[PDB]
C-alpha cells in the first residue's frame, strides 16, 4: 500500500520524518531576504540511512551542519514549480528510529513564491514595510529547506529578528520578545508550536501591527487603521469557536487569533494554526462575510488535525471544512440558511465545471497532481463537489445529527495524522457498517474520480433562494417595455446574502442586454455597494454585458485588492471585453511587479501574457 507525494522532491515519510524545526532567522527588508538557520530534527525510518533529500525553491544554501561539522550536500537541477532537490550526505549512517538534528544555513530569494514584500506605500500606514507568507500548497520550500509534503507533521519553535519598530507573528503561540543582541535596532520575537503540523501551515507576518482583544482566546491583528473595523467585523468569532468545538471536539491549539492582511492577500482566509490570516475584503461593515471565519475556524479540525496526505486529496481538507462551516452558519442562523448556502455552493460548482469544461481533469474530486502546479489546479471543485458529496451522504445516511456524529468520530480517529481518500472511505464504511447497503448505492467511481457535475444532486430546501430566483428570472425574461416595472422596492425584503445570490443567478445567464444593466443600476444603485462579494458579481455582470462605464470600476477593484477569487475573474472578464482588453493587459503589466507572486503568475497565465 504505497502512495507517494508527487508534488515533493524530498525523501518520503517512509524514509525519514522531520519531527521538529527550530527556525532562527532575520528579516532583511533592504534585501527582501529572510536569512537564518533551519535546524531540523529528523528521525530515520530506515536501517543504514546515509543521505536524505529536502525540498528547496530559490533558496541560497550557505552550509549544512551535523554534529558540529559541515557536511556534503548538493542541489539538483530545478524542476519548474517543484523547485530544487537538496540531497544531504549524512556523516554517520543512521539506524531505524534514530534521530539527529541537521542545521541548514540559508537565505531566501526576493522572488520567493511564498512571500510578498510590501513597500511602505503599499501599506495602510505608509511609513513601514510589510512582509507576509502563504505556504499552501507547496511554497514552504521557498522559505526554508524541508520535506514539503503534508504527509509529514512536525512541531516548531522560532526566533525572528526584525526591525525594532515592527512586530513579527507566526502560526504558533507568542513566546516573548527582546532586543537583538547583535543589532540594537532590532527585536527578536520568539514562537512555539507544540502541536505537530504539516509545513504548509508555517506562517510569518512582519509589519506595524497592533492588536485588540475580541474574545477570551482571540486577538485581532492588523495595521492600526483597520483594528476598530476588524474587531467589529469578527465579533462573532468566539461564538463560532464554541459551536465548532461542539461539532468537532476540543480546540487543541490554545489561542485563536485573527490577522487582517493588506489587500493583496491571495485568499479569503488561510488556516494557519493559532493565527488565521484573512483578506481585508471581508470588512463589509455588517459581519455578512463571516462564513469565511467559520471556515478557517473549522480547519482547526478538518485540515489541521486531520490532514490530507498529499494534495491529490485536498478535497478531504476542504469538503469537510465547508461542511462544518455551513453547520456553524446553520446553528447561528437556521437550517434554512444552511440549505441556502449549500444550494449556492452547488451554483458555484456549476460555474467551475462550466469554466474548466465538464470532462476536464481538475473537475474530478480526487485529482492526480503529478506534473501539475497545485496553484493552477486550485478551484472551488474540491470545496463544493466535496461538500456536495458529504451533503448527499448526510441525506442518504439519516440526516445532519447522524452525519455530524460521523464527522466528530472521523476527526477523533484521524487527529494528528495525514490520510487519503481511501482512509476516509474505509472509516466511513466502518462507522456506518449497519448502512453499507445504502453506502453501496452511491456511485463512488463517479463521485471520486469522474469529471463534471456529481452523478446526483442533493435535495435543497428552497425557501430563501426562491425570491432570488424569481427576481433573476424577471430580469432575464424582461423585454424593454418591462424595465419600467423594476423599482428599488424589489430589494426591500432581501438580505445582503440574497442580493448576492440574485446577482449570482443573473450572472449565470450573462450577458444581459446593456439596457437591462443600465436600468438595474438606475433602480438598485448597485454601484454604491461596497460588500466585495456583491460588488464583484455586479461588476462581472456589467463587464460581460459590455457596459463601458463599468471598465474603470472593474479595473479599480481588480487592482486595489488581490483576493484571487475576485482579481482573476475580473481581469479575465476585462480581457474578454474588446473595449477593455488592451487596458486589462496593460494594467496587469504595470502592477505585475508589485503583486503577490502567485497571483501575478496566475493572472499572467489567464491573460496569456509573456
Ligand atoms: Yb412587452
Ligand atoms: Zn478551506
Amino acid at each position: 500500500p504505497e502512495i507517494v507525494d508527487t508534488c515533493s522532491l524530498a525523501s518520503p515519510a517512509s524514509v525519514c520524518r522531520t519531527k521538529h524545526l527550530h527556525l532562527r532567522c532575520s528579516v532583511d527588508f533592504t534585501r527582501r531576504t529572510l536569512t537564518g538557520t533551519a535546524a531540523l530534527t529528523v528521525q530515520s525510518q530506515e536501517d543504514n540511512l546515509r543521505s536524505l533529500v529536502l525540498d528547496t525553491k530559490d533558496l541560497t544554501i550557505e552550509k549544512v551542519v551535523i554534529n558540529g561539522q559541515e557536511v556534503k550536500y548538493a542541489l539538483g537541477e530545478r524542476q519548474s514549480y517543484k523547485g530544487s532537490p537538496m540531497e544531504i550526505s549524512l556523516p554517520i549512517a543512521l539506524s531505524k528510529n534514530q534521530e539527529i538534528v541537521i542545521e541548514i544555513s540559508f537565505e531566501t530569494s526576493p522572488k520567493s513564491s511564498a512571500l510578498q514584500w510590501l513597500t511602505p506605500e503599499q501599506t495602510s500606514g505608509k511609513e513601514h514595510p510589510y512582509l507576509f507568507s502563504q505556504c499552501q500548497a507547496i511554497h514552504c520550500r521557498a522559505i526554508l529547506p524541508c520535506q514539503d509534503t503534508p504527509s509529514v507533521k512536525l512541531t516548531y519553535t522560532a526566533e525572528v529578528s526584525v526591525p525594532k519598530e515592527l512586530v513579527a507573528l507566526m502560526s504558533a503561540i507568542r513566546d516573548g520578545e527582546t532586543p537583538d543582541p547583535e543589532d540594537p535596532s532590532r527585536k527578536i520575537y520568539k514562537f512555539i508550536q507544540k502541536v505537530p503540523i504539516p509545513c504548509y501551515l508555517i506562517a510569518l507576518v512582519v509589519g506595524a501591527l497592533e492588536s485588540r482583544q475580541i474574545g477570551p482566546r482571540t486577538l485581532v491583528w492588523s495595521e492600526k487603521e483597520q483594528v476598530e473595523k476588524s474587531a467589529y467585523e469578527f465579533s462573532e468569532t468566539e461564538s463560532m469557536l464554541k459551536i465548532a468545538e461542539d461539532l468537532g471536539g476540543p480546540y487543541v491549539w490554545g489561542q485563536y487569533d485573527l490577522l487582517v492582511l493588506p489587500p493583496s492577500f491571495p485568499y479569503g482566509g488561510m488556516q494557519n494554526p493559532c493565527l488565521t490570516f484573512v483578506t481585508p475584503t471581508l470588512l463589509a461593515g455588517d459581519k455578512s462575510l463571516s462564513n469565511v471565519i467559520a471556515h478557517e475556524i473549522s480547519h482547526s479540525w478538518t485540515g489541521n488535525l486531520v490532514t490530507n496526505k498529499t494534495w491529490d486529496h485536498f478535497w478531504l481538507n476542504e469538503g469537510h471544512t465547508v461542511y462544518l462551516e455551513r453547520h456553524i452558519c446553520g446553528r447561528l442562523f437556521g437550517e434554512k440558511f444552511r440549505h441556502f448556502n449549500a444550494l449556492g455552493g452547488w451554483g458555484e460548482l456549476q460555474n467551475s465545471v462550466k469554466t474548466f469544461g465538464e470532462t476536464h481533469p481538475f473537475t474530478k474530486l480526487v485529482v492526480d497532481l503529478t506534473d501539475i502546479d497545485p496553484d493552477v489546479a486550485y478551484s472551488s471543485v474540491p470545496y463544493e463537489k466535496g461538500f456536495a458529496l458529504l451533503f448527499y451522504l448526510e441525506q442518504l445516511l439519516g440526516g445532519p445529527e447522524i452525519f455530524l456524529g460521523f464527522l466528530k468520530a472521523y476527526v477523533e480517529k484521524f487527529s494528528y495524522k495525514s490520510i487519503t481518500t481511501d482512509d476516509w472511505k474505509d472509516f466511513l464504511y466502518s462507522y456506518f457498517k449497519d448502512k453499507v447497503d445504502v453506502l453501496n448505492q452511491v456511485d463512488w467511481n463517479a463521485w471520486l474520480y469522474s469529471p463534471g457535475l456529481p452523478p446526483i444532486k442533493p435535495n435543497y430546501d428552497m425557501t430563501l433562494t426562491n425570491a432570488c430566483i424569481a427576481l433573476s428570472q424577471r430580469w432575464i425574461t424582461a423585454k424593454e417595455d418591462d424595465l419600467n416595472s423594476f423599482n428599488a422596492t424589489d430589494l426591500k425584503d432581501l438580505s445582503s446574502h440574497q442580493l448576492n445570490e440574485f446577482l449570482a443567478q443573473t450572472l449565470q445567464r450573462a450577458p444581459l442586454p446593456l439596457g437591462h444593466i443600465k436600468r438595474m443600476q438606475e433602480v438598485y444603485n448597485f454601484n454604491a455597494i461596497n460588500n466585495s462579494e456583491i460588488r464583484f458579481r455586479w461588476l462581472r455582470l456589467c463587464i460581460q454585458s459590455k457596459w463601458e462605464d463599468a471598465i474603470p470600476l472593474a479595473l479599480k477593484m481588480a487592482t486595489e485588492q488581490g483576493r484571487m477569487k475576485f482579481t482573476r475573474p475580473l481581469f479575465k472578464d476585462l480581457a474578454a471585453f474588446d473595449k477593455s482588453h488592451d487596458q486589462a493587459v496593460r494594467t496587469y503589466q504595470e502592477h505585475k511587479a508589485s503583486m503577490h507572486p502567485v497571483t501575478a503568475m496566475l493572472v499572467g497565465k489567464d491573460l496569456k501574457v509573456d
